[PDB]
């Protein structure tokens, strides 16, 4: 297997975990460790039971310096400083960063000086690691001198493959995108409306959304803008994209397209559909987007807008899985 | 004064009457009667008691058949058909038609036929009216023979003037929007089968699509934009102001800060009292109860490339469509005259 | 097998369908028919979709007049009229009316005059049943005469095992319970005006008290307790899983710990997989779809002086009810035989 | 006027300066004097729109060191200790402290070593304080001796002057209390209390709650004799809360209402009322009585135990009572 060590135990540490036995990707990666400045019986209990998630269908157990899952046993590390983090010991393959506060060149670099072998962090980081994957875009340009990597982040992993697809067909001009965010998701981006009474309010959100489209696409800067909100909902997101293209389309057309990819090139990534559900029925579905193809439109012939849906956890923790394996995979090559 | 009859007590008629005393209209405008099939005591009970809109600051009593507000006496009254309503009577003006259910020409035809000079329904219509009116684009076109009108609703009289003000600047090409409504005053859960599948289902979890017209309602207002203009629609469990995400591409060449002072400039203009402009970091409840059809939230305004326009626009959408009822009932009462 | 109909097709109806596969009671049950005043492709839609319970994770399809579970077929019904019901020719053994329309005396015999050879009603029903079950208490009292029987409720199927518990250790003088419910499907209004004006009213944004039965069926189910019993309610926004605050005054002097004890041993004892007890820091969510009556949270019992007692008591208040209306079937249809 | 500051501008101090001037209040007291480790025109921008009541009516402006409401200007620090609190230069009769961290008789003196003549804190605090006052009940109690006061909490204030009402009335043997908290409104982070990092928004929650302990520091003879637990649910603005009591007195439910309906009509008068209306919990918000009993919920089982349900605006009234009581602490210093 694929050894590999968390560092970080919030909600993206935790769902990694829970995506790797739900999947059976437990057949190809073991987490030998996992380092979080927190009580392990309380990183035991947070793993068992969530809101958004449900119990976990596994045994979970504690004691001392170990956490259980059924019956793999994961040593529990606390260490406050990536200098000291025992990664040579526990033979790690990849570091799964999960923190969101380590993201640097300089922290990969710390985790490699650790003794991981490689190193993938679960957001954007700064702007000189060595590749960014969003998983069935661009993984195989992964090369085994990629060693400080990051995975994007839900959102970006949700839109980029649709923005990817749409371009190659008909030619993207500009974009705007509006994303719907579920109200309790900690952070995707970086404030007086934070501060505010309990009113159930829609609530503008900064979003760097726009920053992770030029950045994957630099073709598209001065091209691409974004906004968001956060509404009190439960765990899904949608964002609502709007692009201008060369090539003139149907609405009927663009949601051919997108359902070739979701049976196709896309499979396990992007899904589609045009049942008539809501956002909860995402909830736990782990592609990184579902096109609703019931709300495909083409404002004449050139300004197409899709409603694209998102579990803005659980997919984008399934990537960070599939990445991992991918960098593994070329490491051996 | 312009005397007015509600016809229906829901949360529109309500508001109406709220707004009327809130705005000062009252000083223009007397409402002479309500009618809703419903208890005396109740409608007195709801009219003072809102979740929206707090409690409501005149005296509210209620005896025989009389609803008072303040010292004002209403009359109220709880007929099912058209026909018995005493429109002729009461001297009636204009009758407010806020049923939601009542909405064909010939539903108008009954109202004036049972005495009513002119009738303005609360929503677009079941058919073809004499006019839809979205107050501060329009108005100036009603004549004395537009007895039986629309005033559109909460969400086409917030993006008309919109579109309206991009489209003389820069020449709107093509558009696309969505709006984000709430589902406050919608059922939270739901056990019952609809022919609509969403319709089933818990609003209070989730963003849930919505059918749309806006974009029909926005091509019959700008018949340039063809078949250039799309929209669609989700229903969020918040409180009730709504958003939409205006998106259209332009002729002139621009930018986001130029947009946001047309904006700007048109609410202290031609616009003022009814499409507003802020760029303040605010909420959308802070919005609630705000009598403007719209309000342009500059924060969010974004140009892609010099062509692209994205706007988000809020507004309450119970607070400023009771307000334009009012308004329209005004141009209404007024054009009579000529 | 015991052959049986599904009368109504809402929330309950579903779950229950849902709990037979779920449970493996599908080894002792068959559903035979389900009938409902519905299209059959919605049926099937919100059987696999839902809120509160997710996807159900078995294959579920839909053609003509069938409803397919797995391999199962389930003839589906659209009879407004309980007498033309083909409970004969489908020769039901018991008939789940799930509809909370129908519950007198009379309605459970007009299924039985169809054919069913006994209803069990998934509410209280009229004070005129032959018995009222809360299983895990009572179903050894059922007869085989017993043909048309309530299942009490999803909030006395959680609380009264409790009251028994602590009455038989204790000894009960008093009682004043509140439900704190999640949100309630039967008391959505589509109107606008209702006779019950707090029905009118947003429910996401506030606390709203609610009408609640729950003292009338505790003093039907003990009535050594009438006129020592009261009960209020409110509704909360929350989608599902509801809160029972009991409190009662009781002759033995007592200590939280020492009910902690008991409610604790009847969890592993004569309660097994009815009563539920916990001490972990849990929130109403993490009982979500949990098959239990009641889970006693520990963490807040109280005792006030020696002789005051609270407890706060969960229960997915879908989950577990729907769970019970198999196991009262199965109870039924063997004392039958 | 009474000359006051308040230190700590969170949801609270927000609201003693709304209630200031939609009170009347300002008639009698002045605030003369904001302290808070934020930025000032932030400062402003909250008092201005997060109100629960649509935007506060008065002008809000804020320039230099100063905010303006109306005509008032109020000075704006951002001092980090107590000690260097400008109080003595500005002519403080009572600070309000309402940073909801400072609450011991230490620090009330160190409010007045800088300068405050009197400090009242906006929560119970410490248990070696002057005297907390629940305003309605215990005021009278107050004299020119006691300069560092708590006025308890919302709840508190809430509940207590009811079980005043019914133990004079009937006697009260024992009581059990469950608060149902609105929303104060997901930080992904670890706390030893393992229910605080999950969703609000989507569960009740219990919460550890300081409830009994201030019915039992308020009437001590209690102290083996009360309980309480509390919830948190995903509502706005208004708590409720339902208290269970053992009397010695046999009792019908309509006495209960009347006894409590009569309180509210005379000694009680502003502090609690009373209704029977089919009302729901945003009804009670911006409500500036401490309590509502709902007479619609109360119960008598078997003659001798009491349920009441009592709402309350999560700090409208509170707010309001923290001038009732300055006031009142102003008053007997002369
Ligand atoms: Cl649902
Ligand atoms: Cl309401
Ligand atoms: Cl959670």
């Amino acid at each position: 297997t694929v050894r590999v060590a968390i560092n970080g135990f919030g909600r993206i540490g935790r769902n990694v975990v829970r995506a790797l036995y739900e999947s059976g990707r437990r057949a190809e990666i073991t987490v030998v460790a996992i380092n979080e400045l927190a009580d392990a019986a309380g990183m035991a209990h947070l793993l068992k039971y969530d809101t958004s998630h449900g119990r976990f269908a596994w045994e979970v157990r504690q004691e001392r310096d170990q956490l259980f899952v059924g019956d793999d046993a994961i040593r529990v590390l606390h260490e406050r400083s990536l200098q000291s983090l025992p990664w040579r010991e526990l033979g790690v393959d990849v570091v799964l960063d999960c923190t969101g506060v380590y993201g640097s060149r300089e922290h990969g670099e710390a985790h490699i000086a650790a003794g991981a072998k490689k190193v993938l962090f679960s957001h954007p980081g700064s702007n000189d690691l060595d590749a960014t994957v969003v998983y069935g875009v661009n993984q195989d340009q992964l090369r085994a001198e990629h060693r400080i990597v990051s995975n994007a982040s839900a959102t970006t992993n949700s839109i980029i493959p649709v923005i990817k697809l749409l371009d190659d067909a008909y030619g993207i001009e500009s974009g705007t995108v509006t994303t719907i965010h579920s109200a309790m998701h900690d952070q995707q981006v970086i404030d007086l409306r934070r501060t505010r009474a309990a009113s159930q309010s829609i609530i503008p959100v900064d979003t760097k959304l726009a920053a992770g489209i030029t950045r994957f696409f630099p073709q598209f800067n001065d091209r691409f803008e974004a906004i968001a909100v956060r509404v009190p909902t439960i765990n899904v997101t949608a964002i609502d994209l709007s692009v201008t293209v060369k090539k003139p389309v149907k609405a009927n057309e663009v949601n051919l397209l997108l359902q070739k990819a979701a049976q196709g090139a896309f499979h396990g990534i992007v899904d589609y559909t045009e049942l008539p559900l809501v956002s909860v029925d995402f909830n736990h579905d782990p592609h990184s987007a579902i096109v609703d193809g019931t709300q495909t439109r083409v404002s004449g012939a050139h300004l197409i807008k899709t409603l694209v849906w998102c579990d803005n956890e659980w997919g984008f923790a399934n990537r960070m899985l599939d990445t991992t394996l991918a960098m593994a995979t070329v490491a051996f090559r």
